[PDB]
DNA sequence: GACTTT
DNA sequence: GGACT
DNA sequence: GGACTT
């Protein structure tokens, strides 16, 4: 069958002169077959002849260079696999999955080279993959901005970095493929594995294909994690506190919660209790005002709302979310419009989760990471959007890539109600624990609650455990902290030296402090600049790479990052 | 609701 | 915090 | 065909 290669480019960083200055490829099955060179023309000649499957890490980047070349070297876009054309899978939202370059046919053979994104398989930076998969990695980075003219001679040091980059991804992908995880994406692998375990026969019976109209209604109720900063603590210096984190939040909901299956039944007005269809999604219009003493749960944000402010809220809510809302808010002018009710059961994920949890628990390094990936990448596939209308590349007048929305396309839904309820139960888990600890609650993010003080609250003692699925682990304790916004905080965390290594400590048992920085969108280089003294709204650094399409490819231009 | 790449 | 060219 | 979320 087809050979597989791990590939990379190094590129120049001038908007007026953007080009590949190095390429590397390495056979994923035979890491001894590899080549590094300084010509995209040379690389692409190989691409056209190799009739293989190629992988770049973060194809959205390298892919720009490839398409720029194709468009200048006699290839046009086609969905239909015509000779001397290329097809793509680029989503509406700009996720890159595939470039398929068609040469035509020779004798019986379809001649093509397919290029995939290894980031879809291994959703971490290369450096993190090497660390977690226990693979050899060289310290440091290439000097990105060094002056490199056309034909620039690659140094031994640059060559070694490029070889290491492609070999890390080759090693990681080979391990993944040897486990049987050889579909296009981590989520696709997870879903296939789940079907293997429950059987396709059962899957089809219990997760029937919903009409596009019904799927759209269900999807209105699909929301993600609960992330919230208590205004009481916004931009304030905090003393001691502690963090609890659920042990495997989403798998825990899948393992034990009542979850929907089967063909829904539509109803008008307000849901009437049906023990046989005990879960529902309710379309409701209302105004609302948060009750004193309660955490807000309605996001229409980023922020969770205290009030509808005279704008009528038009919501589709799972019963889990609806009951939270009714408890946390006073509701006014309520109109129950319509909804959908579902059969439900526990246990649909037991065997899958048991299998991969065992592998996780009994394995190390690479295989352990893959078990985590299988467990973590399943729920999201249930709410896959049946609208798969994509984006088509083209060369703009200036010679840079532009993208147009392509032809309308739909596919079958998977089973969106399952996604709606998995995330609803996850939110319920976190919101209810935070609410129980209302007097001390600082911040929530998805599976974690942060409290003032250092003693475990009595009200959650019985649901705290360092390891047990779905319980809250006491993750850390801090000496001081500062929270500016959602996903934007720092902590001085108590640590202790054990066996010559630093691990989480406590106020009564610490040796040192770990200074921890969390800020969404902040790069690691910018994180190095942060201190307790300078961490405030208005903190700014012109150090955030932003991708710009230019003639030849993409330049990552350093842009201003500001805490707003 | 992306999350990485030079 | 906020990309989706 | 493929393709977690918008």
């Amino acid at each position: 069958p087809r050979k597989m290669y791990s590939c990379a480019f190094e590129t120049t960083t001038k908007v007026e002169d953007c080009r590949v200055w190095a390429y590397g490829y390495m056979n994923i099955e035979d890491h001894s077959e590899y080549k590094i060179g300084n010509s995209l023309d040379e690389f692409m000649a190989w691409v056209l002849k190799v009739q293989a499957d190629l992988y770049f890490h973060n194809l959205k980047f390298a892919g720009a260079f490839i398409i720029n070349w194709l468009e200048r070297n006699g290839f046009k876009w086609s969905a239909d696999g015509l000779p001397n054309t290329y097809n793509t899978i680029i989503s509406r939202m700009g996720q890159w999955y595939m470039i398929d370059i068609c040469l035509g046919y020779k004798g019986k053979r379809k001649i093509h080279t397919v290029i995939y994104d290894s980031l879809k398989k291994l959703p971490f930076p290369v450096k993190k993959i090497a660390k977690d998969f226990k693979l050899t990695v060289l310290k440091g980075d290439i000097d990105y901005h060094k002056e490199r003219p056309v034909g620039y001679k690659i140094t031994p040091e640059e060559y070694a970095y490029i070889k290491n980059d492609i070999q890390i991804i080759a090693e990681a992908l080979l391990i993944q493929f040897k486990q049987g995880l050889d579909r296009m994406t981590a989520g696709s692998d997870s879903l296939k594995g789940f079907k293997d375990i429950i059987t396709t026969k059962k899957f089809k019976k219990v997760f029937p294909t919903l009409s596009l109209g019904l799927d759209k209604e269900v999807r209105y109720a699909y929301r993600g994690g609960f992330t919230w900063l208590n205004d009481r603590f916004k931009e304030k210096e905090i003393g001691e506190g502690m963090v609890f984190d659920v042990n495997s939040l989403y798998p825990a909901q899948m393992y034990s919660r009542l979850l929907p299956y089967g063909e829904p039944i539509v109803f008008e007005g307000k849901y009437v209790w049906d023990e046989d269809y005990p879960l529902h999604i309710q379309h409701i219009r209302c105004e609302f005002e948060l009750k004193e003493g309660y955490i807000p749960t309605i996001q229409i944000g980023n922020e969770y709302l205290k009030s509808s402010g005279g704008e009528i809220a038009d919501l589709w809510l799972s019963n889990v979310d609806l009951e939270l809302m009714k408890e946390h808010y006073d509701l006014y002018n309520v109109e129950y419009i319509s909804g959908l009710k579902f059969k439900a059961t526990t246990g649909l994920f037991k065997d899958f989760i048991d299998k991969w949890t065992y592998i996780k628990t009994t394995s190390e390094g690479a295989i352990k990471q893959l078990a985590k990936l299988m467990l973590n990448s399943l729920y999201g596939k249930f709410a896959s959007n049946p609208d798969v209308t994509g984006k088509v590349p083209y060369l703009k007048e200036n010679g840079a890539l532009g993208f147009r929305l392509g032809e309308e396309e739909t596919k079958d839904p998977v089973y969106t109600p399952m996604g709606v309820f998995i995330t609803a139960w996850a939110r319920y888990t976190t919101i209810t624990a935070a609410q129980a600890c209302y007097d001390r609650i600082i911040y929530c993010d998805t599976d974690s609650i942060h409290l003032t003080g250092t003693e475990i609250p009595d009200v959650i003692k019985d649901i705290v455990d360092p390891k047990k699925l779905g319980y809250w682990a006491h993750e850390s304790t801090f000496k001081r902290a500062k929270y500016l916004r959602q996903k934007t905080y720092i902590q001085d965390i108590y640590m202790k030296e054990v066996d010559g290594k630093l691990v989480e400590g406590s106020p009564d048992d610490y040796t040192d402090i770990k200074f921890s920085v969390k800020c969404a969108g902040m790069t690691d280089k910018i994180k190095k600049e942060v201190t307790f003294e300078n961490f405030k709204v208005g903190f700014s650094r012109k150090m955030k790479p932003k991708p710009v399409q230019v003639p030849g490819g993409v330049v990552l231009v350093d842009d201003t990052f500001t805490i707003k």
